[PDB]
């Protein structure tokens, strides 16, 4: 369960699945109680940044490139005026975004393969 894992997004925890079988991927996020579901793009992912380990609290963020105008807009806060957008997530396990955190880094190489 390397591309799937626990994680928390918003002040809320649920389960992190990567999907990969589409293109360009995604990684979903379903809520703990299973009536809410996000999906992010891997493809609008620039870099992905993670907490040290000095850090007791764990959290993987994403950095959503910055500018979009060609690409769509999620539409959950964004407005016309170009501006990055990034994911800040929070993990409940050190080895759950330890098992993310290394398969999405994988997900980046294979984007510059592309290009």
């Amino acid at each position: 369960p390397s591309h799937s894992g626990a994680a928390i997004f918003e002040k809320v925890s649920g389960i992190i699945a990567i999907n990969e079988d589409v293109s360009p991927a995604e990684l979903t996020w379903r809520s703990t109680d299973g009536d809410k579901v996000h999906t992010v793009v891997l493809s609008t992912i620039d870099k992905l940044q993670a907490t040290p380990a000095s850090s007791e609290k764990m959290m993987l963020r994403l950095i959503g490139k910055v500018d979009e105008s060609k690409k769509r807009k999620d539409n959950e806060g964004n407005e016309v005026v170009p501006k990055p957008q990034r994911h800040m997530f929070s993990f409940n396990n050190r080895t759950v975004m330890d098992n993310i955190k290394m398969t999405l880094q994988q997900i980046i190489s294979r984007y510059k393969d592309a290009d």
